[PDB]
């Protein structure tokens, strides 16, 4: 069934945040709640045809590890992407609630990540672009799947920051970057997720301990590529985890890891036989079963 | 009188971008056609009544090189600021349907600029804190406006990018910066209007010839505080105006000049005997009057 403006109602709001901004909604012709995305855009038929023509792919990205999609429509200067609710959020809110996300569920975490991302390398030919705690979901039934992932060219062209990059280091200094980009995304986004707060610059001995101001924007981007990158900290961490984001952190994209290489990695391995309720343990953490 | 949600009504679109964007409106209580710009901010009541209390400021800016406010106010998930509508639009747009702007119209431009931000600081105590092309706005009157200034501290803080950086040398790099920052922002909006395109990276001798990609995130702001500023091209710009944003773009905040000393430059006063018709330059390009 086509989806159109008419056949909505927006329920609450998800969240939002530069574009782009999250209703939860209600389907009326069909029931389903969904999670309705607006991106305003100002531009030419011509293209915004383009863009909706190209966000069709989508509905062949099947996936436990990918979040579902319904359709995507234009209506009166922004078009509409519209996904499965993942009553559970995203995990830059887990991990506020949370304080800290703990090691074995990270473990679970970086299975999903892993899985998704190759899931579209392999059947679809694309790099996610965009790979960070607010770009992964989680539901009640324990699901972890990715979204907002590069499936349209031409709007990857229409769109092109922040205080907080992901971004590569490569990716970062010029056009000379691809899927490799997103190994480093997860890194970072691990070891925040770990820690409990975006890790550049790295915490000093006196935070560390405590656990256990803002940066300028070139100050920042000038750390990331010519600093050492963050590593978990020692002793918390099992030697595992802590090789696994070494691994995924390293600054040259060839001699960083590749999906292939994580996929069998200890920390993975270790991930893959253990017995965890995440289920259980997010709605625990956010007040929810 | 107070201004409400209820009593407006949508006429068009001025335009939009990161926030962030604005409709040409009816008030229909006073028949007046205004420009609502809508912020969205999730964020606490204590707040949103703080920043609605520090925008009250705008009532008191009055000035004829100042955007006219008609008044603030919340309305679910949005703030709302109403100002005078400038049939005009903005430099940015003027800027594309003009190629190039003439370097007497940056004269009454920079006259314009200068006496604003003196008017802001000296009976305000406030710097712009985002000056450049998209932020100055001008009419059929042949007015010419800034809008978009830093009035709140609340919303400094309950904002704080893109693939053009208007933020000067010493912003870029640290937390130690002021006023004199607008005057690198006011540069570089004038290099940027005399030329036809954002000056950074400068333009080759070839391109140079020919009128007379992107760049990464990193790169861009890697060349703005560690490479030379950008300079008028020789030969097509009187001397006067080569010097005036040259002393304005000068990488160090101390050595920089300040406003008092631009306003009694060679060429503003040069500027200021001359003799032009704004109002019919104007029209003339965009096709108006
Ligand atoms: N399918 C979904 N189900 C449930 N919640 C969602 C869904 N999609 C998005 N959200 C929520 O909406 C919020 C805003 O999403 P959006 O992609 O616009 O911004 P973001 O990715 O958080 O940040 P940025 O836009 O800066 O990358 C997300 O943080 C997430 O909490
Ligand atoms: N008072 C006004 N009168 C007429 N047009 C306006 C007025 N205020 C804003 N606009 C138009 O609305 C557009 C969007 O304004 P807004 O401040 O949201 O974005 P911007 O300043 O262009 O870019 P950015 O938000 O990236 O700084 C402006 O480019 C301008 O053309
Ligand atoms: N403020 C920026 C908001 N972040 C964002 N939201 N959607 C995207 C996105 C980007 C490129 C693209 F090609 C998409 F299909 C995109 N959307 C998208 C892709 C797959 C699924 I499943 C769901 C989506 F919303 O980027
Ligand atoms: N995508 C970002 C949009 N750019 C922007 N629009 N409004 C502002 C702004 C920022 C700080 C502030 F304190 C204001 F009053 C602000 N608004 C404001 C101030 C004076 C006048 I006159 C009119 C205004 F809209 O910043
Ligand atoms: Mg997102
Ligand atoms: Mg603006």
């Amino acid at each position: 069934m086509e989806l159109k403006d008419d056949d909505f109602e927006k329920i609450s709001e998800l969240g939002a945040g530069n574009g782009g901004v999250v209703f939860k909604v209600s389907h009326k012709p069909s029931g389903l709640v969904m999670a309705r995305k607006l991106i305003h855009l100002e531009i030419k038929p011509a293209i915004r045809n383009q863009i909706i023509r190209e966000l069709q792919v989508l509905h062949e990205c099947n996936s436990p590890y990918i979040v579902g999609f319904y359709g995507a429509f234009y209506s009166d200067g922004e078009i509409s992407i519209c996904m499965e609710h993942m009553d559970g959020g995203s995990l830059d809110q887990v991990l506020k609630k949370a304080g800290r996300i703990p090691e074995q569920i990270l473990g679970k975490v970086s299975i999903a990540v892993i899985k998704g991302l190759t899931y579209l390398r392999e059947k679809h030919k694309i790099m996610h672009r965009d790979v960070k705690p607010s770009n992964i979901l989680v539901n009640s039934r324990g699901e972890i799947k990715l979204c907002d992932f590069g499936v349209s060219g031409q709007l990857i062209d229409s769109m092109a920051v922040g205080t907080r990059s992901y971004m590569s280091p490569e990716r970062l200094q010029g056009t000379h970057y691809s899927v490799q980009s997103d190994i480093w995304s997860m890194g970072l986004s691990l070891v925040e997720m770990a820690v409990g707060r975006y890790p550049i610059p790295p915490p000093d001995a006196k935070e560390l301990e405590l656990m256990f101001p803002p940066m300028a924007i070139f100050e920042l981007l000038d750390y990331i590529v010519n600093e050492p990158p963050p590593k978990l900290p020692s002793g918390v961490f099992s030697l595992e985890f802590q090789d696994f984001v070494n691994k995924c952190l390293i600054k040259n994209p060839a001699e960083r890891a590749d999906l292939k290489q994580l996929m069998v990695h200890a920390f993975i391995k270790r991930s893959d036989a253990e017995e965890v309720d995440f289920a259980g343990w997010l709605c625990s953490t956010i007040g929810l079963n």
